């Protein structure tokens, strides 16, 4: 009966693990599909930040170009402006430099000019 | 007062001079330079962290089989294990039964059998 009691234990530890070892064959595919799974989530996690990566860096090209364009155009103007500015100053101080009696319009272009090199000069910031 | 006159003359002349700045052409030149530096910047920082990127998914992917294998083993391993204690522990109740009398090195078989099946159930709880 001590007896009886071992080998009705052993016995049933024994149909125990018979019954939960399954299916062996049914439990080797979980596992796959399993890991099959987890594989094709790294791969469209690292799919989507190299997508990202890509995306962002295209971006700022973009901007790169946008602000480059800007910068060639804004020192064009500046110049265009200046070498116009430059030829009415001086033509304005030829003008003055010579003249029997400075009309008040010449005197009035001249202080304009004065100014206008003046905003030139400090938007040459 | 023709004084007033020949400082605006000499301070336009001045500021004339001071604008007097090109060279555009160098000026253009260092703007060009900044920006395929900046553009280059930006390429070799992507590339740089792309292999980053594809050097950490090789890692996690390798961390990844390397599970896999562990718990295909680790299962295989349990099965067959089993099999051979369930082939054991059923040959040796059966030798226990149909003895007269149960021998004390048969009976410490029987109970370290008991003991290995208990082991076995147990890690066989997930």
């Amino acid at each position: 009966s001590a007896l009886q009691t071992l080998l009705a234990d052993m016995r049933g530890k024994i149909g125990e693990i018979v019954g939960i070892a399954g299916n062996s064959d049914q439990n080797l595919t979980k596992v796959k599909l399993q890991y099959q799974k987890a594989h094709n989530e790294l791969n469209e996690t690292h799919q989507f930040f190299a997508s990202m990566l890509d995306e962002r860096k295209t971006e700022l090209l973009k901007e790169l170009e946008t602000l480059y364009t800007a910068k060639v155009n804004s020192n064009n103007s500046w110049q265009q402006r200046s070498r116009d500015l430059i030829d009415k100053g001086l033509a304005t101080c030829e003008a003055v430099e010579r003249s029997p009696a400075p009309p008040s319009s010449l005197l009035t272009e001249a202080l304009l000019l004065r100014k206008s090199l003046e905003q030139q000069l400090q938007t040459g910031i």
